[PDB]
DNA sequence: GCGATCGC
DNA sequence: GCGATCGC
């Protein structure tokens, strides 16, 4: 589970800031990738992943 | 296509 | 079992 946080375009289109549920590294071998956060949208109670920021702890 | 994750 | 998440 994350802890701070995060600035998160929701599937409803709004701009919000939510404490990710999971966060994980999402990379292939040889790869940088990307980290991964599942988000729960407030509005709608539905779940979604997005990007988290390069720096955000694991 | 690879990489992990999980709500659906 | 998969969509969807990104950047390479």
């Amino acid at each position: 589970s994350g802890k701070k946080p995060v600035k998160v375009k929701t599937p409803a289109g709004k701009e919000a800031e939510l404490v990710p549920e999971k966060v994980w590294a999402l990379a292939p071998k040889g790869r940088k990738g990307v980290k991964i956060g599942l988000f729960k949208d407030p509005e709608t109670g539905k779940y979604f992943r997005h990007k988290l920021p390069d720096d955000y702890p694991i």
